[PDB]
């Protein structure tokens, strides 16, 4: 593997942290929980503490840890993100809704003592008023998506290129692209990845008990593309 995997072997717990500006509606989310990467397990809550969301909850889900992702044995020489740890990395993203705006993102995914943390910075532009994003036209859903990484030697890190389908409430579909690069925050020595990609499942849900706009998400997140 890498010294950081060694870091995963157990249950871990998770803090987000997310500022965010979009077409200067401002907001915050907070979010709490545990990765299990033996199972390639993600089961968190976020909460957005500064009121309404202005955004639907499914936009966010992406930039809302990809260390806990399962990659299996044969397989653990090309799991960059664990490698990068403790010290950990910088994910950038650019997230372009199709006929809308776009996200640009950056975040730090590093440990804080035995915490894996994700603080994110977010800032949306050039959305249109009533458009399915602004205009809340999404539905409270996910649908499964592979995230096809690929090695950045020049940067000692990574890149990857995914698209995210977005149901539309009238059986449409809201394409997002995303383009995602990462580098280790570390001066240690990191794993660099032949092409493969995670196969990633999420579910959205409702916590009955909860008054304040929020998301919990069950995520599994398993390595895939090469094979032995
Ligand atoms: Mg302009």
């Amino acid at each position: 593997a890498s010294k950081g995997e060694e870091l995963f072997t157990g249950v871990v717990p998770i803090l987000v942290e997310l500022d965010g500006d979009v077409n200067g509606h401002k907001f915050s989310v907070s979010g709490e929980g545990e990765g299990d990467a033996t199972y390639g397990k993600l089961t968190l809550k976020f909460i957005c503490t500064t009121g309404k969301l202005p955004v639907p909850w499914p936009t966010l889900v992406t930039t809302l840890v990809q260390c806990f992702s399962r990659y299996p044995d044969h397989m653990k020489q090309h799991d960059f993100f664990k490698s990068a740890m403790p010290e950990g990395y910088v994910q950038e993203r650019t997230i372009s809704f199709k006929d809308d705006g776009n996200y640009k993102t950056r975040a730090e995914v590093k440990f804080e003592g035995d915490t894996l943390v994700n603080r994110i910075e977010l800032k949306g532009i050039d959305f249109k008023e009533d458009g399915n994003i602004l205009g809340h036209k999404l539905e409270y859903n996910y649908n499964s998506h592979n995230v096809y990484i690929t090695a950045d030697k020049q940067k000692n890190g990574i890149k990857a290129n995914f698209k995210i389908r977005h149901n539309i409430e009238d059986g449409s579909v809201q394409l997002a692209d995303h383009y995602q690069q990462n580098t280790p925050i570390g001066d240690g020595p990191v794993l660099l990845p032949d092409n493969h990609y995670l196969s990633t499942q999420s579910a959205l849900s409702k916590d009955p008990n909860e008054k304040r706009d929020h998301m919990v998400l069950l995520e599994f997140v398993t390595a895939a593309g090469i094979t032995h």
